Formats: structure tokens, sequence, C-alpha cells
């Protein structure tokens, strides 16, 4: 009851299925006149955020924060703009959506947000409905769900397999990759179905390889669920960075793609097939890491040290603080992460260092061992600095920079300039 209250966290874990509640928390923030940060996960939820806000006074930050009681923007477009050395603003109430999506800047900001409110400086509000620290694969439901455990074919198959397409229903479809989702997309288009496949109107199938895309508009009754994904994680005694995978995926990701059927109070017998068993040992992904990066480095008021949110402090493997650097180095370490796309904990890597953005010589010094290759198996080399045709290798390794074509592409265009 006293939600809006500073020094209060609360978590609202409604059912699945921004709308209704949301713009009502929001009423009584504007008329109680304190100053609202509404935060979203996706670029996605924010847009749908525009349409449910409409009869709000609400500025909307869809592309940076650099100046209306209600601010609202991204996870990302928050954390960014606490990187630099800036004005404090005194937010009294913080409102986050979704708070349970695993991206870096996502878990910086949950941090971020209860430490506010630790700090009686905010009231912390995070809503979503397999809130941090829960492990079930299968909670609540507004309509009664069919869960099913079965062998589901990851790629396309000849045999043993009628039941998927002899169900009418709509379908969502979670596979590991992009690669899998756009070969098993021609398969089904060639077997008369329809089938979109969300990446970076009804379809009988929509394929994605997350959750992330995916408005709250997407009308489905099935959900057929790979679950596994693969992850950037940390190796080599974690001063690399690998990819890895298919490997399982934690309960919540699965109790969230499982989410998204299940959603009408009038509606029972939406099903959700699955096989892989899940697990939480995930530790060594990197995004916990590459979350203490980002809020130890976040400029917070006092400049006090903050641990992440709840069990996220079990996750990460360095201790509140140990990431923090000077305004310096920090500012190569938002530019080159804000304008230059370039994975968090490498990043970082660079700004410990002491190199510059405008400097792009680390990408040469390194040993053969981090030389990258292509597709077709050659070794690349690109332009050094001064016009010398130097060999490409990462002084520390990211394996996110060459995991595809368009990957070590722009990186090489980062390496030349």
């Amino acid at each position: 009851s006293h939600m809006l209250k500073k020094g209060m966290t609360t978590v609202l874990d409604f059912h699945p299925g921004t709308r209704r509640f949301l713009p009502q928390i929001l009423a009584e923030c504007a008329r109680r006149r304190l100053r609202t940060l509404v935060l979203a996960p996706t670029r996605v939820v924010l847009s749908e955020m525009k349409e449910a806000f409409h009869g709000l006074d609400v500025k909307f930050h869809t592309q940076a924060f650099s100046a209306e009681v209600i601010d609202a923007m991204c996870h990302a477009t928050l954390t960014y703009r606490m990187l630099e050395p800036t004005r404090v603003v005194n937010w009294e109430v913080i409102i986050m959506d979704e708070a349970h999506f695993l991206d870096p800047a996502s878990i910086a900001a949950r941090g971020w947000a209860a430490h506010r409110a630790r700090a009686n400086e905010s009231a912390t509000i995070l809503m979503t409905a397999t809130p941090p620290g829960t492990s079930d694969e299968f909670p609540h439901s507004n309509g009664e769900i069919e869960d099913v455990q079965t062998d589901i074919p990851s790629e396309p198959w000849n045999t043993g397999h009628d039941w998927i397409l002899a169900d009418k229903r709509p379908t969502a479809w979670f596979l590991p990759s992009i690669r899998a989702a756009n070969v098993m997309a021609a398969s089904l288009r060639k077997a008369g179905k329809s089938v979109v496949v969300l990446n970076r109107k009804k379809p009988d199938f929509i394929l994605a390889t997350d959750i992330a895309e995916m408005g709250a508009n997407l009308c489905v009754e099935r959900v057929l669920d790979c679950r596994t994904a693969f992850k950037p994680v940390l190796v080599d005694e974690g001063r690399k960075v690998a990819i890895k995978g298919p490997l399982r995926i934690s309960a919540s990701s699965a109790a969230q793609r499982r989410g998204r059927i299940g959603r009408n109070p009038n509606r029972d017998g939406d099903s959700y097939y699955y096989s892989e068993p899940t697990s939480e040992n995930n530790a060594h992904h990197v995004c916990w890491l590459e979350a203490s990066m980002l809020l130890d480095n976040m400029e917070v008021r006092g400049g006090m040290v903050a641990p992440l949110y709840g069990v996220e402090g079990t996750k990460t493997p360095v201790s509140p603080g140990e990431m923090r650097l000077r305004d310096d180095q920090r500012k190569v370490f938002r530019e080159l992460v804000r304008n230059c796309d370039l994975p968090v904990w490498l990043s970082w890597q660079v700004a410990k260092a002491g190199l510059k953005t405008n400097d792009r010589k680390w990408c040469f010094e390194g040993p053969e061992e981090h030389e990258i290759l292509n597709d077709s198996g050659e070794t690349v080399k690109c332009r050094a600095p001064g016009g010398a045709k130097k060999p490409l290798r990462p002084r520390w390794c990211d394996e996110r920079v060459s995991s595809d074509q368009s990957a070590l592409s722009e990186f090489i265009k980062f390496a030349e300039g």
C-alpha cells in the first residue's frame, strides 16, 4: 500500500496478459507530482508504452536523455547517461517493466534502482511474472495450460512428428539460433504453413530465439520450446569471452517463453511443448560481470557502491565496486559501448588499459592465438593505423565481435576507422 514511499521496494508479479495498471500508477504519481522514471527492456515495449500512455503527460526518450514529471526510456538509454559524470536526477519513483530481462543493462538497472530505494532516494517497483530469484518453469497463468514433455526437432524432419503440423492453432517456436530458425522456416513454408521469423496478420508459426522481440500484441495459442540458447560465456580463467551452445536456459526463461500462452482467462487448453530440462548454473555467463562493470561505473548520488539486485549479486564473480574506472577511463568505456557498438566486457578491457577511442592499435598488438578467422576458414587482415596493412589480433579476445560475417565486418570497420 506504500508503493510510492521512498525506501520501499515492491515486486509486482502480475499474470502476463502495461496497458491497464501502469497508466493508473503513473496517474497517482502525477497527482502526487512525484518525479517518476519508467524503464522499458526493449524498444518494442517502449513503443507500446507510447500507445498505452496517450492520455498522459510523459516525456519519452527514444534516442537520448540529454535534457513533465514522468520520464520513459529503455534500460540502455538510462545506463549510458548514468555513465557520464552528469547532473544527478532525483527520481522519487522508479518503475521497471518486465524486470526480468538478462541483458547487462537490464541487470545493472535493477541494482541501480534497488540502490536508490535502500538509500531512501526513490521508491522502486519491479514488474514481472518471473521476479529474479524465482526458478519455477510452470508458474500461474490466467487460463489453464497444457504442459507436454516431448521430443521436439531442432532441424527439419521427414518422419515421426505428425502432431506438430496436425495442430492448427497459431504457434510460437523457440529455436537455438536464427540460422536454425531460417532453415526451419523454409521447411515449414514448403510444408504449406505461414511462417514469420522474429529477429533484430496471424502466421501459423512464429519463430524466434528469445522473447525480446515479442510485444503483448502477439496472439498465439501454442508454444514449442527447444529450451536451449547460445550464450557469451567466460572461459580461460575469465580472461576471454567465448560463445557456447546450445546451452540450457534457466527456469524463468522457460517460464517466460511458456508465458506467451495461457494469457486469456476465458481460454483453457493452451499447450506448451518442451523437452530439455532447465539449469540455473550460469554464473560463468559473461552478462553478470558485464552488469557489474556497468553498475560499478554508473553515476550515483554520493558516489556510493551498490551490489546487483537480490540473487543477481550471487551470480557476479566480482565484488560491488570492483570494476570502477577513472572518469577519463570511463568516458572511452562509455563512448566505445554507446557509439562503437562494442561488447561491454571488451570495452572495459581497453578503458582499464588506458587506450583511447580513436586509437585502434589494440586490435593489432595481440598474439596470433587471438587471430580471428572467417566462415571459409581463412585468417582475415585489415588496415592498421597509418595505412600499414598489419594483422588483426585483439589484445583481448571477445568472440562476439567475430561470431558472424556481420560482426567481424563491423569490427574491421572499427579497426580501420
